[PDB]
């Protein structure tokens, strides 16, 4: 409630300067591995100015920009100073195990027609090169001149090669959303011929909307990647993956169309830890939503549980859900833009309860309050590898301000585990679901972020806080449905586990058991008895991960 969660470390780790943290207009931020060396770099969309690629130097304890102003540098093209970048994400589009980097540029346009193309950078011929406008693609209808906002990776058919969802901002009947991916039939990767196509129309997502936020993962799907678009001046879309690379909108039916509000930052999470994916998002000067997935009438239906404080209107941009203090409960961070007046950032803990809905608790964001911050973007990542998530905030639009960097103040003695699933080709498995079964605390769910938070993309890591507890096993579900269950050894606690795509006896913890298919599932205590309920509360009710006894 009262103790400050964050300390600013900007001045020691990323001081305002010309080269690495300029006073400029920045927008989205994405975390990926740019130099294939295992560590993650932080890619910043420069709206007026170069894009930044920040790499942690342990010797100096600094984030240093490696996209230096040097034409001979392999990173030089990434600067794209002429591009007015807003959205960014990174995804392996060609299946080489390395991520490409997409910048949505919005030069001279709020909406409709823009004057400079988006960029999709790939490392080849020993340097980063734009492939959207190269010989192969320039006439293939994949580089267009539209305003837009967020982008996100989508493993559309479970192939392990990503499509990139492009949330364009239409003006009338100009500027539909796009879904860009590799065209295998026109590609020859042995010769570096990477042919792209837009499949938005055939996939069912070619819509004319005021695009804002996007999130991707198994929301209604058990394993396949659905797409949630929180738009403005109209309904949100909840694109249910049909299993054949196509999507059908289900938002109105599911109760998340929210047609009279204007979405910004968005994240997918399981707040009540019932294994069903929930949706949190900010509404621009509107009632922020925390939608728990429920199953009313055998049909799926989301229910808002936002408290009055949580839903208090603000000029929200970035929304992130993460366990900043490793205490097992997710926090939600709101990066507000102080464009007309002071507008403090907000932090809430969402506390799973034994009975009923989670409890929403306002926290003190400490140095991350930033009442004068023009917040435009942000990410979480553990860039220094100490097991505590770090927070980076970008600022811009209406006032040039440097990036800010924060470390957490709380939960140092709590346990943690970080899980990194890989695709069948060795890339970050964006869109994968990771479930951690704890010894006594039930099951925690993460989705690896392919794009979230409005304009951003978080590190490709399922970061679990374990509090005082320990892990029994992990379970990874890839978008294609492959599921791997693995015990976590004692010595693997408080570390990063890599989980490879599949080319010890299983521990499922309390409330769960290994089924005939080899995977952990809920134990039904009500039938697995010596009878569990006492005389005075004799009716047993089975729950996911537990049970309750009532009268
Ligand atoms: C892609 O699949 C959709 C959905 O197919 C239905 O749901 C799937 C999960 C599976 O159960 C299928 O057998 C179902 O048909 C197709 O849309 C359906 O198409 C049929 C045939 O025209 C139609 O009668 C259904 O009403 C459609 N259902 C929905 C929900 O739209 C779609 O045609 C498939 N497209 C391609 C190109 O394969
Ligand atoms: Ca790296
Ligand atoms: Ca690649
Ligand atoms: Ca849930
Ligand atoms: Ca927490
Ligand atoms: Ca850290
Ligand atoms: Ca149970
Ligand atoms: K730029
Ligand atoms: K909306
Ligand atoms: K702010
Ligand atoms: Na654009």
């Amino acid at each position: 409630g009262s103790e400050p969660m964050f300390t600013a470390v900007t001045n020691s780790v990323l001081p305002p300067d010309y080269d690495s943290n300029p006073t400029q207009l920045n927008y989205g931020v994405a975390v990926t591995d740019v130099d294939h060396d295992g560590d993650f770099e932080i890619v910043v969309a420069g709206y007026t100015g170069p894009n930044l690629v920040l790499k942690y130097n342990r010797a100096q304890n600094r984030l240093v920009n490696i996209a230096v102003d040097e034409r001979s540098s392999p990173y030089y093209a990434l600067r794209d100073r002429q591009g007015n970048a807003i959205g960014v994400t990174a995804c392996d589009i060609d299946g080489d195990g390395r991520e490409e980097i997409y910048f949505l540029n919005t030069n001279n346009a709020f909406s409709g027609v823009a004057t400079y193309t988006d960029k999709l950078f790939k490392f080849r011929n020993n340097r980063w090169e734009d492939i959207l406008s190269d010989d192969v693609n320039v006439a293939r209808g994949v580089a267009s001149l539209f305003a837009g906002r967020s982008v996100a990776c989508v493993d559309r058919t479970g192939s392990g090669r990503y499509s990139i969802y492009i949330a364009n901002y239409a003006y009338g009947d100009v500027g539909p959303d796009a879904l860009i991916e590799m065209d295998p039939e026109a590609s020859d990767l042995s010769r570096g011929i990477l042919a792209l196509r837009d499949v938005a129309a055939e996939a069912g997502v070619s819509k004319y909307t005021a695009g804002r936020g996007v999130s991707v993962g198994p929301i209604l799907s058990s394993s396949a990647s659905d797409i949630f678009c929180d738009n403005e001046n109209g309904p949100n879309f909840l694109f249910h993956n049909q299993g054949n690379g196509t999507f059908v909108d289900t938002a109105a039916s599911a109760g998340v169309d929210d047609p009279h509000q204007h979405g910004r930052g968005v994240a997918l999470a399981d707040f009540n830890r019932d294994g069903k994916v929930d949706i949190v998002y900010g509404n621009w000067n509107g009632p922020h939503r925390l939608y728990l997935q429920m199953s009313a009438h055998g049909k799926v239906r989301f229910r808002d549980i936002a408290s009055p404080k949580f839903s208090t209107p603000s000029p929200v941009r970035t929304v992130i859900a993460a366990d900043f203090d490793n205490d097992q409960e997710l926090e939600v961070f709101f990066n507000n833009i102080a464009y007309r007046s002071s507008s403090a950032n907000r932090l809430f803990r969402v506390i799973r309860r034994e009975h009923g809905d989670p409890l929403i608790e306002e926290l003190n964001p400490g140095d991350a309050l930033e009442p004068e911050g023009r917040g435009t973007g942000g990410v979480v990542t553990d860039f220094d590898g100490d097991g505590m998530l770090d927070l980076i905030l970008s600022h811009g639009e209406s006032m040039a301000q440097p990036l800010s960097v924060f470390r957490g103040n709380q939960g140092f003695s709590n346990n943690w585990l970080r899980v990194v699933p890989r695709t069948r080709f060795g890339a970050f498995a964006r869109g994968a679901k990771v479930v951690l079964y704890t010894k006594k605390s039930g099951a925690h769910l993460r989705i690896i972020d392919g794009g979230s938070g409005y304009l951003c993309e978080m590190e490709p890591v399922a970061h679990f806080g374990l509090g005082r507890d320990e892990a029994s096993s992990v379970e990874v579900t890839w978008p294609d449905g492959k599921m791997v269950s693995r015990s976590v050894a004692s010595e693997e606690m408080n570390s990063v586990l890599e989980i490879l795509y599949p080319q010890a006896p299983l521990e499922c913890g309390q409330g769960f058991s290994q089924q005939d298919n080899g995977h952990c599932m809920d134990t039904n205590e009500c039938i697995q008895f010596p009878f569990v309920c006492p005389r005075d509360k004799p009716v047993c009710v089975n729950t996911y991960g537990s049970y309750r006894c009532r009268t």
